């Protein structure tokens, strides 16, 4: 008719390089650095699509045995406490 099946990796992913949900509303993307498995809008800095796994359902990713984030779950060593956003710190 139109098209046959889903088009592209790239228009998946470029679902998640935007926000909200694009094609799959709920498919599922693993980066094995930061050892998390989360639905597409995960905002804090979020490693690259260099060592990413994507699925349609969270229950693959956790078949998988990984890290299910519905909350883009934060974590940056103790962000409450700590910080330091440059290294250009000495007077004042
Ligand atoms: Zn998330």
């Amino acid at each position: 008719m139109k098209k046959a099946t889903c088009l592209t990796d790239d228009q998946r992913w470029q679902s998640v390089l935007a926000r909200d949900p694009n094609a799959d509303g709920e498919f599922v993307f693993a980066v094995r650095t930061t050892g998390i498995f989360c639905r597409p809008s995960c905002r804090a800095r979020h490693a690259l699509r260099e060592n990413v796994s994507f699925y349609a359902n969270a229950s693959e990713a956790l078949a998988a045995g990984f890290r299910p984030c519905k909350r883009c779950q934060p974590d940056k060593a103790n962000p409450r406490q700590h910080r330091l956003d440059k290294i250009t710190h000495a007077c004042r």
